[PDB]
Parts: C-alpha cells; sequence; structure tokens
C-alpha cells in the first residue's frame, strides 16, 4: 500500500538531475540509493554544503546507476503484485518528476504507478496542524527524510 | 487566497516545455495564455490530437512569451498583496513545475507563492469520493480545464 519518499537533486529550470531517493514503506520497508549519473560540478553552493557531504563513500553499493534504482523501486514497489501502490512525500511536484523521470516520459511510467503523489503537506493542514518532532539532526539525507515523513504521517493519523 | 490551474506541455522524460496555462481565482479572476516559445514539431500523437487544436489562432493576444506569461501571473497571483496565495490543481506534480519554471529554478520562485500545489483528487479521496459531474467535452483547452477544477473543489468543500 504506501509509500513514503524524499528525493535530492540538481535542478536548473530545465532539468532535475537526481541524486539521491530514500523510500520507506509503511510495512518498514527502507530503500536509499545514490545516482552515479549526476555531476557533481553542477551543483549549486547550497546542494554542496547541504547534500553531497551527507552522501555515502564512493565504495558503497548503495551508489547504483539509473536503470539499477528503476529496477530496484520497480521490485520495492511490487510493480507487479496484489496492492494498490499509495506514494507520499511532503511539498514533493519536484520529488514526483524526479522520481517519474526514471521511467522517462509519464507515458513509460508502469501501469500500477500512481500518476500523483499524495502531499502530506496537505494532509497535516487539513487535520489542523498537529505538533510534529523537530526536524532530524540529518535532513537533506533523503533516506533520514523519508523516515520522517512516516514518522509524521503516523502521528497525524493517531 | 485560492487559485486553480492547469498546465498543458511536452514533456519527454527531461525537460517540460510549457504550452499553455489557465489559472481561475475564487473571487472570479480569470488568466489564460499560451507560450510562443513551444515547438510544436516536437508534440506526439496525443498533443497534437487532444491540445494543440483547442489553441487560439496565431494573431490572437493570447499568445505571449514566457517572460510575458511570468510579468502576467506576478501580477495576476498579487504577489506584493497581503492575501496569502494557495494553489490547487488536480494531479498537479509536472502542473506545479511547469508553473514554477516559469520563473527559471527553484530558487527564484517569488517568495510569497507557496512551494506546493494543493492536490484536489487527494481532497476529493479525502471528503469521501463524492460523485462529481462528468468533465467537460473541452477538457485539454487549460483554462476550462482550471475552471472546472474550480467547480469539482467547491462541490467538494459545500458542507466542510
Ligand atoms: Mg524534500
Ligand atoms: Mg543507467
Ligand atoms: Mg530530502
Ligand atoms: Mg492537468
Amino acid at each position: 500500500m504506501r509509500y513514503f519518499y524524499d528525493t535530492e537533486f540538481i535542478e536548473d529550470g530545465h532539468t532535475i538531475e537526481l541524486i539521491s531517493i530514500g523510500v520507506v514503506a509503511e510495512d518498514g520497508r527502507e530503500y536509499y540509493a545514490v545516482s552515479t549519473e549526476f555531476d557533481p560540478e553542477r551543483a549549486g553552493s547550497w546542494v554542496r554544503t547541504h547534500v553531497l557531504p551527507k552522501l555515502p563513500p564512493p565504495a558503497s553499493q548503495l551508489w547504483r546507476s539509473r536503470q539499477q534504482i528503476r529496477l530496484d523501486l520497480e521490485e520495492f514497489l511490487r510493480i507487479d503484485g496484489t496492492d494498490s501502490i499509495e506514494l507520499w512525500a511532503w511539498v514533493g511536484a519536484y520529488d514526483h518528476v524526479a522520481l517519474c523521470q526514471l521511467w522517462g516520459p509519464m507515458t513509460a511510467l508502469p501501469p500500477t504507478v500512481p500518476r500523483f503523489t499524495r502531499e502530506l503537506r496537505q494532509l497535516w493542514e487539513d487535520r489542523g496542524c498537529p505538533r510534529m518532532p523537530p526536524r532530524p539532526r540529518d535532513v537533506h539525507d533523503a533516506l533520514v527524510d523519508a523516515r520522517d515523513q512516516l514518522r509524521r504521517f503516523r502521528l497525524i493519523t493517531s
């Protein structure tokens, strides 16, 4: 059923170049990967400070090609399975396009991947903005971010 | 306060090339523009069939540059006014990027335009999936589409 996700990326008003993605399933499974295809030279100051230093070391198997990350996710999301998939992100318009561009144009998205991501901030506001935990130390690590989204969703829906 | 919008675009897995944008405010104001800047040749079968035919004639004043559309939206969304700006779209991830890319990077979006677009499909499901009127015949005209979203929003929230 439900997956909470986050991405880091380099975006220049034209393209969204994916750095990393973290996805946590409501059932407890977690996926994290760092693309070996983004060019770190194209990173702006803010990404260079806040995103790049938090990445795994280069010898880590967490570093995957774009094709591997897409295949990992088709497996992780159970694209062939019983369940309806619901994707959730916090202020995730760009995150949604970064995710979907792992398959290509929106035309190429597998049939069972939803064409919209539910917006966790919208849910939170619709429930009167209940108090959240303070943001983690390691924000801008996408897996840390994704785990925190699930934590919030659980708090919001209790 | 709330604006409902829709965009049409040529998207290829790499970029989103804006064809048109329609925005409708809750107070009745409407904005619609078609960009002079996208390359119609690039469009696939679907956009050639369902989008390009609905666009205004070449001599329409609705055809504007991307710079003009940004300037027009800064004025239409009342970016220096005191109301909080709330944007809504239906299944709006790519729409939101197509809108915000009129200012270039994310970084450059005026501080007063929100960094996310509320998802009307998410609201619908939430308030119990109420039966909605049928989509208009003339959908894929961004302004007709945006009007219809405002309509559905009013219906969905009418007993909130
Ligand atoms: Mg994020
Ligand atoms: Mg690859
Ligand atoms: Mg993040
Ligand atoms: Mg649309």
